[PDB]
């Protein structure tokens, strides 16, 4: 009845890369993009260290004086988009620029951006808050200048759902595609919260973990001696599009997104509940969503954050999903080597879930060192495992007790 | 296959109530709701006025001690969706929790926070943050604590879609019921920009009427002596629901959302096209989507944010649209009264619509003193205007070019 959408274009920023090949790279050989901090004074931080976009050069994407404009989480938002889009090889054109939309988010947004202004307006008074300070700094701007950019006239939006906006703003724009109000949609999410604000924030909050003595060591998903979650900044998109679309142009095809979930927990502002319930109803969604049995999944990317609560939830949430076959699929945190981007985590663990049926190979849970407590499933210990993914699911939760998961199958 | 999506329930924090039915008496009397800005020093700024929430006692609806956690757009959006779930009469309930979800939005969330946590980072160091900074801040916040107190655990997400965010919360929410991913949402947006830093970012790009001697005269859509439009600060929500949903229980039912359109003007940062072209694609989206006649359209709410390039773009995109049956309806923009809640912009004036609706009445433009050349329409200068309504119309425009229209009518 709906119409189905098919991946053709991936884009991303990591800690482990420029783009998505470099990153999976990263991924497959087990390499941490987790370094002590070098942009900030963090004398003061009981976290010094994170998951920082090493050589970006925005000058590849935008002119120096469009760039000034812009936040980070902007330019990298940017960046990913046209990877994705160029990638695709989808050519706009006056017969299509209204079928051609754009879902962009952050969880965050423009803290840098916020932070600079502050500076000034505390300092000098508000005649030095820069005139590009509201249109630079808003989540929406990803989405906005893209389209200025590339001439689309389709929907044009962007989510916000902390760390789950890039998995709700994937699906969201799936659904766009699939109900007909578009044929493409460039879909995803960005987040640079590697500020003050953003380690202070979560520093104050006590969420970050302090191994600041082996930074490479601190993201250890299920591990007995993991303490709180590694903050990373990048980007990724997809280009989702319909699959007539797709066909008729001769798109190359990554994988078909069948399935989408979101549930709330309505639990907590900040914490899961212990046996992941809103986590299991999420997967279950998704799953209903697809047509597909428990039983169909090989892989799952887990939300797998390295907190001491959340990692648990996440194993008993796939438990009461799957029940013995959880012993049979493979799940791993990617979060282990690239840290938690947050808004932009659901983003490229998506194309980390593509990219894991494009080759067959389930990536390494690396630090994996000696699994808590429950911690019995296949979590991929340390090394890649090649093996059949026919579907793989892609979880995010987030702050609110938002969930939401993504099911991708091999297109056939 | 597509549902029908009613309101059956409303809530709104206003410069002219403190709820829906004392905001809607300050519309139809064309009262101002913009005067000195009390809660801050601004002798250095260009603008020294604006719709502030006056008299809001959040501890109508949350202890003080919660309400210490949260940003003012946090605090107005949850009242707002408080007010509305009771106007429902919904009871949530273990059968229907998991249908029932929420999509409360904001154009740029808890920038007072983010820049008192800056504040206290600057002159103090990151050991002065508030441990509640993120989940206090972030734009997902109004959903994740709403779901939290109501026990809602269908769909939890925001938009951030600048001054559009509002009406494209409500359209979206209404495809999730549609399409049924839920049969009940609470769908709106808040803001609370009136900080140094949003009354100086949009002082620093000119966009703000300077008209400090004289703020109940300041807001004037469509009248030559316009200079830009005045900053408010509120929150607007309605319960949406499925139509058989809504009938077996006996809801009251205010009006049908039979409508939602959106484009990307695909044009300009913060400016629209002159002649109003992605504004006129949204609308005539919208009224395919309504399977209308757009001569069944009597009201539009317009955007109508007093810019002198926006009124006019919009007066452009109205007399594409409609032709000869532009001089038929009655188009009037509320923010002559309210100002532009910006986020929360266009949750308020989809209640000020499905009103216009209930009582039959167009809400006036006040201060329409001169209307410009070329600003020959119906604009209900003054005066509210008695008047046949079917169906009326609510424009939102945003930052990145974001367009949204909602189209509502009369459900006997
Ligand atoms: C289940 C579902 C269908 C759907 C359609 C749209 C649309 O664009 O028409 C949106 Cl936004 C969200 C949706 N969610
Ligand atoms: C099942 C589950 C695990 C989990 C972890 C986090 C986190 O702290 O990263 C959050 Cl927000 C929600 C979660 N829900
Ligand atoms: C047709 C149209 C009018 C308009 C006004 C504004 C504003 O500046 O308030 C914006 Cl962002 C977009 C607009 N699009």
């Amino acid at each position: 009845s709906r119409r189905r959408v098919v991946i053709t274009g991936m884009g991303m920023l990591s800690p482990l890369g420029l783009d998505v090949p470099s990153s999976w790279e990263g991924i497959l050989a087990g390499r941490s993009g987790i370094a002590p901090i070098e942009h900030m004074d963090l004398s003061a931080y009981s976290t010094r260290f994170g998951g920082s976009v090493k050589g970006f050069n925005v000058e590849e994407y935008l002119s120096a004086k469009e760039a000034r404009k812009l936040d980070l989480f902007i330019q990298y938002g940017l960046a990913a988009s046209f990877q994705a889009v160029r990638d695709s090889g989808l050519e706009v054109t006056d017969a299509n620029r209204e079928r051609i939309g754009v879902s962009m988010g952050s969880g965050i947004g423009g803290l840098t951006n916020i932070e600079n202004n502050c500076r000034s307006l505390f300092e000098q008074g508000p005649r030095r808050i820069s005139p590009f300070f509201v249109p630079g700094s808003i989540i929406n701007m990803v989405s906005g200048f893209l389209s200025i950019h590339l001439g689309l006239q389709g929907p044009n939006y962007a989510l916000t759902t902390a760390q789950t906006t890039g998995t709700h703003s994937i699906g969201m724009a799936a659904r766009n595609i699939a109900y007909g109000e578009a044929d493409v949609m460039v879909a995803g999410g960005s987040e640079m919260a590697a500020c003050g604000l953003g380690l202070g924030g979560f520093g104050a909050a006590r969420a970050l973990s302090t191994r600041n003595d082996e930074p490479t060591r601190a993201s250890r998903p299920w591990d007995r001696d993991r303490d709180g979650f590694v903050l990373s900044d990048g980007s990724g998109a997809l280009v989702l599009e319909e699959l007539e679309h797709a066909r008729a142009r001769g798109a190359r095809i990554y994988a078909e997104l069948v399935g989408f979930g979101m549930s709330g927990d309505a639990f907590h502002m900040t914490a899961p509940p212990e046996d992941g319930a809103g986590a299991a109803r999420c997967m279950k969604n998704a799953l209903r969503d697809a047509g597909l049995d428990p039983r169909q999944v090989d892989y799952i990317n887990a939300h797998g954050t390295s907190t001491p609560a959340g990692d648990i939830a996440e194993i008993a949430a796939v438990k009461s999903v799957f029940g013995e076959h959880a012993h049979a699929l493979s799940m791993s945190s990617t979060k282990s080597m690239t840290g938690h981007l947050l808004g932009a985590a659901g983003a490229v663990e998506a194309i980390f879930s593509v990219l894991a049926l494009r080759d067959q190979v389930a990536p390494p849970t690396i630090n994996l060192d000696n699994p808590d407590e429950g911690c019995d499933l296949d979590l991929v210990a340390h090394e890649a495992k090649p093996r059949k993914i026919d579907v793989a699911l892609s979880n995010s939760f987030g702050f609110g007790g938002t969930n939401g998961t993504l099911v991708f199958r091999r297109f056939a």
